């Protein structure tokens, strides 16, 4: 994969000009396009900018961000050749930092369960993971430094670890969600897929400007917390062995390391999350629903059917729930300073199977909104397997320090 | 004024037609849009529908919120003839509910400072205040019985007190901001215009279908607490004739009302709201003030070009300040049901001072999210003046009903 970070520092000595690395990205995506289908759109005269932090860095965007050059499809066919007037503002965000936007990744239909055209990097025979299926696949095939997406159930941590790539799916709101095709207003969140932690740290810098995200450096001696989800049931093999790969790692590299319980609170947080989600989704999806319900991809269209009836009272009793959650998951940060969990039930489902994977071990952590980062741990039958280290709300800088740290003792 | 409640039962019982309420509101727009200039397209062709409790009710739309078969132009020359594919979900509500979306009403340019050329239906010379100038426009010269607007500082509770139009901003978040231009994401809230509290009470129940907003009935002797705001400085004495007048009526009615000084911790969120407002403005309106900087309206690029220095930092502190604030006026609602304070700075402004009025009386509510409803009370020289009504986050109903209570009390 492309290292943004390295990137970076090679621009700023002189070493590598802003053209040079572009020209280096169009051709890493020329070289595996073909075979992995992530972009919908490839501008292939995207120019680097003269200046900025991130001025000579390719970025990919998932086809549900407004870009204003470029079409914004939404991964149906109800927006085919749709055309935004504006750059949404995270896309904005990067230009103004001096990045390319090269070109829209492949996006499920409306962010949801419809599988799209693209491949796993790793094994063309599987799904790269989805809703934000391209820009997982084309940063882990190494075509871009990095690549937008978004998060509602796990469409963020889930393709990075299947494609094996970092990713970090920020605090609910600190990136705006301004021209981003809304699916769950409550749960939507940008996030950000990149080669690894430290890389993820210099995109948020230069798109935020916020010190927080500046100096970061490998955390120490970290006291991480180990939650297993029960709630959302036993994981894959695949999936346990990257974790107790990823513990032991841990340990041996200086780690306090504890087995934890979630409040009964949180474990009912994760229950509701399908409430929340699909009573707005309705709300937001409103006039493609109403005006365009068979043109409406066929998973979706079915789980848009089904919850139909979904009220608007057992919808405040489901955010009463998510708002009890977030307080209590809180004082488990007390004792503890990260979260170290599954990042995916197991390895990438074969494209036969027509998933994108099950969210269930991402789904919580996107509604009670703390930062979440992809670790890649090592690989079963070639396929990646991943695991989600998380902080606090508001703690991003943190979570990216612990990632980093456990990808320096993954690697001894 | 025409009422939707008025129009509701008529059709119901058969007694009107909706194809006559709906050419009703065609000829009313006819009748005065040469004076008054409330909307920036009206669709004469728009005909009622055939079920739903909106059926026959002609609402207007503020030109910032995306209709699919009619321009949204965001009251800029930026976005001049811009057509978004899809009605933004609100739209979508009151389309699944049987309303008639009659036109897009005027808006300033992307809901700043800016005046349109719209006129306060009671006086020509005037301003009908802003952003939302045309929808309080129409609803004041009885054009239509709905319209919807939105609030970041005061949107909404302004012209409907400078317009004489009963209004409510709904709790924050309450109604999707989805296809809604974003000023301030932290803010902006869509919002309401009727001719009395129970007009707005069936509107929402039939955007939402929420039993809160079924059955409502005017309060019973309420328990009011009055603010008169101290921190946003001195009020005009046609405000406070305004106010008083309220109070006096309300008291005869049986309420009991208390004088009380808001909590530090609250002045000091009504002194942060430019800074959470202005900081996300730069974000969320980044491709225009980049792209089309000259373009933008000029009291609206002044703001913005004033300030460009804010920073992440600064923005952090104020929304500590602004949850603060939130938390210490919750315990102001445990001996009091609603809070009574002016909805205005005194009388709509002539057009010659090109101001759409001064916020300082709305934008606290707005960050602290609270339901507020505009109570029309009196006139000053022909102007209008309204109190409003400011019940605990999540009580929109109790503010609708303690508003219908005082419009009760004022009616003698």
């Amino acid at each position: 994969m492309i290292s943004l970070a390295d990137l970076q520092r090679r621009i700023e000595t002189g070493e590598l000009s802003p053209n040079a690395a572009i020209a280096q990205s169009h051709a890493a995506i020329e070289a595996r396009e073909k075979e992995v289908h992530a972009f919908v759109r490839h501008d292939k005269s995207a120019r680097a900018q003269a200046s900025g932090p991130l001025r000579g860095i390719a970025v990919g965007i998932k086809d549900i961000i407004d870009t204003a050059n470029m079409p914004t499809e939404m991964g149906s066919e109800i927006y085919r050749g749709w055309q935004p007037r504006s750059d949404a503002p995270v896309v904005m965000m990067l230009k103004r930092a001096g990045a390319t936007i090269i070109g829209k990744t492949t996006t499920t239909a409306f962010a949801s369960r419809d599988p799209t055209a693209t491949l796993n990097p790793h094994n063309t025979g599987h799904s790269p993971g989805g809703s934000s299926s391209g820009s997982a696949a084309a940063v882990g095939a190494g075509m871009i430094p990095l690549a937008l997406g978004t998060q509602t159930g796990g469409c963020v941590i889930r393709p990075a670890a299947y494609c094996g790539t970092a990713a970090i799916k920020p605090s609910f709101r600190m990136l705006p969600t301004v021209g981003v095709k809304c699916y769950s207003w409550a749960l939507d969140t940008v996030g950000l897929f990149g080669a690894r932690a430290e890389d993820l740290a210099r995109g948020l810098l230069a798109m935020t400007g916020r010190s927080e995200f500046s100096g970061i450096v490998p955390a120490k001696a970290p006291r991480i917390g180990v939650v297993r989800q029960e709630f959302a049931g036993a994981v894959e093999p695949a999936a346990e062995q990257g974790l107790q790969a990823a513990i032991k790692a841990a340990e041996r590299a200086g780690a306090s390391v504890q087995a934890i319980d979630l409040p009964e609170a949180v474990h009912e947080a994760w229950r509701i999350h399908p409430i929340i989600q699909d009573f707005e989704a309705h709300r937001a999806l409103a006039w493609e629903f109403s005006e365009h319900h068979d043109e409406i991809a066929p998973m979706l269209r079915a789980s848009l059917d089904a919850t139909v009836g979904l009220t608007p009272k057992e919808y405040d009793e489901a955010r009463r729930i998510g708002r009890r959650g977030r307080r209590e998951l809180g004082e488990v940060f007390e004792g503890v300073d990260v979260l170290l969990t599954y990042s995916a039930p197991g390895t990438a489902p074969a494209k036969a199977l027509a998933s994108t994977g099950d969210p269930r071990y991402n789904r919580l952590w996107t509604l009670m909104g703390n930062p979440c980062v992809n670790v890649p741990v090592l690989k079963v039958g070639g396929l990646p397997i991943g695991v989600q280290v998380i902080a606090r709300f508001g703690n991003d800088a943190h979570a990216l320090a612990t990632a980093w740290f456990l990808e320096d003792a993954l690697a001894k």
